[PDB]
């Protein structure tokens, strides 16, 4: 339902977004948010939709607003009010300066120096997947490989085991796509009630997977307290299963859909860094938000001290005033702007993992099953939240006109 106007918001500002359900929603979800970015739509919006918040709409309000965290504080970042009050991940809850030491142990963890302890297990688990579906000549892609490639790689990394995913997937959904059976508040102590006595465990005895590793870390030259560390942990948790598993999908939608670029990858693989990075852009999937710390006015409306503010990162990169026509996949972009990773002091610590995931995916799927399509008759739905997704992605393809490597 609609919440009551607050008295400070005037009538002509309110456009009741849903972000949970948007209206646009059978268009793709970022076609469903981009109504946004109509001409007759303001800056800066006000929905009465899930408690209601301000909504920033374009690329220049996102990026100055999740610079200014002195206004703008991170400490309830997600909507619902509830959802962003029982939010306690670390690093993302704290704004600078708490947050900064914490930054530093998570990247120990998923970080440049990990990809490379990791390169070659990636690389051989994308293959795997890829070539057992190559000869059935269909897949459902979002449970045969978008969960699976980023999730068991994560789950190694983490020294989780593989039979616990479908819970802790399902957990990591209701934080950010819930399904009304769990509020926020009760997914997160399911998942600390999962980390607790394995954290308590890798402090007794720690391994070499990330658990351990932030379990006995240090943060700016002292000990991780243990409740400290089931923070970092969930978040975690979170971005290795609700991330990259619904960018893959999105992606791989995009490219059944679109033969001439397969084939511009497939002629010119150079190009697939560049193809991720742009892909990245078209297919934005994320929207949290920050909570005001004072009254301010900003560009031109008051805000109050405790509103909330959503700012989608997935919004800047298809604002046309950040990019020309910008629904069009170009690879050959030239300066491809977007805020997918985030914006300001809480820059994604995750995006050098997920680089490599998209990278070798693109690479190792295009080698094996160049020529693929939509299964027949098939009318693909996403889903919208704090992260977007693709709800089941059915595709098919002639195993003829594949390769086995
Ligand atoms: C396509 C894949 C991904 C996207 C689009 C993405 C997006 C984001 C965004 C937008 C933020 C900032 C949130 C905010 O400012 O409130 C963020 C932060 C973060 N992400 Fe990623 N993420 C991805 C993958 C990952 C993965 C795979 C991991 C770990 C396995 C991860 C771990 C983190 C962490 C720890 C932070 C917190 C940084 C901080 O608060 O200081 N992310 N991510
Ligand atoms: C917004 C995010 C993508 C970022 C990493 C996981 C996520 C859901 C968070 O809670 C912070
Ligand atoms: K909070």
């Amino acid at each position: 339902n609609l919440a009551p106007l607050p008295p400070h918001v005037p009538e002509h500002l309110v456009f009741d977004f849903d972000m949970y359900n948007p209206s646009n929603l059978s268009a793709g979800v970022q076609e469903a948010w981009a109504v946004l970015q109509e001409s007759n739509v303001p800056d800066l919006v006000w929905t009465r939709c899930n408690g209601g918040h301000w909504i920033a709409t374009r690329g220049q309000l996102i990026r100055e607003a999740y610079e200014d965290y002195r206004h703008f504080s991170s400490e309830c970042p997600f909507i619902p009010r509830e959802a962003g009050e029982a939010y306690d991940f670390i690093p993302t809850s704290m704004d600078p300066p708490e947050q900064r030491q914490f930054r530093a142990l998570a990247n120990q963890v998923v970080g440049m120096p990990v990809v490379d302890k990791l390169e070659n297990r990636i690389q051989e688990l994308a293959c795997s997947l890829i070539e057992s579906l190559r000869p059935q000549g269909q897949c459902n892609f979002t449970e045969d490989y978008a969960e699976p490639f980023p999730i068991r790689i994560f789950m190694l990394l983490a020294g989780l085991p593989e039979e616990d995913i479908p819970h802790l997937k399902y957990l990591t959904d209701q934080m950010t796509r819930p399904d009304g059976s769990m509020t926020f508040a009760e997914a997160k102590e399911a998942l600390y009630d999962y980390l607790i006595p394995i954290i308590e465990q890798r402090r007794q005895k720690p391994g070499t997977d990330a658990i351990s590793i932030v379990a006995n870390g240090q943060v700016n030259g002292r000990p991780i307290t243990s409740d400290e560390a089931k923070r970092m942990c969930g978040l975690l948790l979170v971005g290795g299963l609700d991330t990259v598993v619904n960018f893959l999908s999105f992606s791989m939608e995009f490219l059944a859909k679109s033969p001439e670029h397969r084939q511009e990858l497939i002629e010119r693989p150079e190009r697939i860094p560049a193809a991720c990075e742009e892909l990245l852009r078209r297919f934005s999937l994320v929207a949290d938000g920050r909570i005001l710390t004072s009254d301010y006015e900003f560009h031109g409306v008051q805000l109050k001290k405790g509103d909330q503010i959503l700012l989608p990162q997935m919004l800047s990169g298809l604002d046309e005033r950040e990019n020309a026509c910008p629904m069009h996949v170009d690879f050959s972009r030239q300066k491809v702007s977007h805020t997918t990773f985030g914006h300001g002091s809480h820059l994604c610590l995750g995006q050098h993992l997920a680089r490599r995931e998209i990278i070798v995916t693109l690479k190792e799927w295009l080698t094996r099953i160049p020529d693929f399509s939509i299964a027949p008759g098939a009318q693909i739905q996403h889903k919208s939240g704090i992260v977007s997704g693709v709800q089941a992605l059915p595709l098919v393809w002639d195993p003829a006109t594949t390769k086995a490597v």
